[PDB]
């Protein structure tokens, strides 16, 4: 493979999976590396540790440890990983970073990759009154129960729900009213992060998902020049229950369909089938997926030299490692 794993140090559960996912979001890696940790707290600055882990992921001939990162953002209780959803952790990281990049050349990168926009609306049936509010999303949580595939999800997601009888809409000046509330995508980000709502006690129901995911039709306008076809990039996987769970991520880091299994420290080549159909579920199955828009693929997954790291940085981390000298 050439790729190196991450250490299992405690119960980070999904963290390692998420870390790889992100570390192979190449345009974000370059961006992270650029972040100025020149005068940062070596111990408690998250943005620093995300440089360290990525550095070591790109250079370590041994499996990369994460203790310092888990410290930097301070999920150090007996349940602090299993009490949170995965996008929550993503947001933690992607926040700390997106900030540190403000007033830099690399400002605006996290949203440029992971942010898309939306409209939630409420429209009265009989009377004239509409409520349209736009929001930004960085990630999307699909309902799987009763859904066989990703399509049915995105159609469930844009389902124009009805508000009648015991739950009519307080239209204010118009009083309680019958109206329909839905959602509608305006855009979708280069990087499309999806979580499948398996927590409820874990649902293990079969939920199919494609390698190629056309999304133009859930948009309101489409783009002839830029269609919204997506390339499955990673598949975050879990298997077990409230007693024994275990986390694994499958990636094809180059968008070429050459898949790899990442079981923490152990990384191996695997089949398309192992990554995809074998994680449809029906107990060991996908809980989050990552998808790059086809057009932006080459950029997002731009390759990364060792000359894309500043020396200043490079030097600090090494001293820090060397000085890791124990008796
Ligand atoms: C809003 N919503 C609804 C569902 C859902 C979701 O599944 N996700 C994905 C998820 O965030 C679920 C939680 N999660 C976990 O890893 C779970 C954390 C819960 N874990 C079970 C437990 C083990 C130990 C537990 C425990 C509880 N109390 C004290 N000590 C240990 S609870 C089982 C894990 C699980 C993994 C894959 C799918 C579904 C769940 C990350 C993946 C994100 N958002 C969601």
């Amino acid at each position: 493979t050439g790729y190196v794993g991450l250490k299992n140090q405690g119960a980070t559960c999904y963290m390692n999976s998420l870390l790889q996912t992100l570390f192979f979001t190449n345009q974000l890696r370059k961006a992270v590396y650029m972040m100025p940790t020149e005068g940062d707290d070596s111990s408690k600055s998250v943005p620093l540790a995300l440089q360290r882990v990525f550095y070591e992921l790109q250079h370590s001939d041994k499996p990369v440890g994460t203790k310092k990162l888990t410290k930097s953002f301070g999920w150090e209780t007996l349940d602090s990983f299993m009490q949170h959803d995965v996008q929550e952790l993503c947001r933690v990281l992607l926040d700390n970073v997106e900030n540190k990049m403000k007033g830099t050349c690399v400002e605006g990168t996290i949203p440029k990759l992971f942010r898309g926009k939306m409209v939630s609306y409420i429209q009265c049936k009989e009377v004239d009154y509409r409520s349209d509010r736009r929001e930004d999303y960085y990630d999307i949580q699909l309902s799987i129960k009763g859904k066989k595939n990703i399509f049915e999800s995105f159609v469930d997601y844009v389902a124009v729900e009805q508000l009648d009888g015991d739950n009519k809409y307080d239209a204010g000046e118009h009083g309680l009213q019958e109206a329909e509330k839905g959602v509608k995508f305006l855009t979708l980000p280069p990087v499309l992060h999806l979580q499948l709502m398996r927590a409820m006690i874990k649902i293990n129901d079969r939920f199919e998902f494609p390698e190629q995911l056309p999304l133009d039709e859930f948009l309101q306008k489409t783009d002839p020049k830029d269609p919204a076809n997506y390339i499955l990039h990673a598949v975050l996987v879990h298997s077990g229950d409230n007693h024994g769970g275990h986390y694994v991520v499958y990636l094809n880091p180059k968008g070429d369909g050459k898949w790899c299994k990442f079981d923490d420290d152990v990384v191996s080549r695997c089949t398309k089938e192992e990554a995809i159909e074998h994680n449809y579920g029906g107990c060991t199955n996908a809980y989050m997926l990552v998808y790059i828009r086809e057009s932006k693929l080459s950029e997002v997954l731009q390759a990364v030299t060792d000359h894309d790291i500043p020396q200043q940085l490079v030097e600090r981390l090494q001293e820090e490692k060397r000085i890791e000298a124990q008796k």
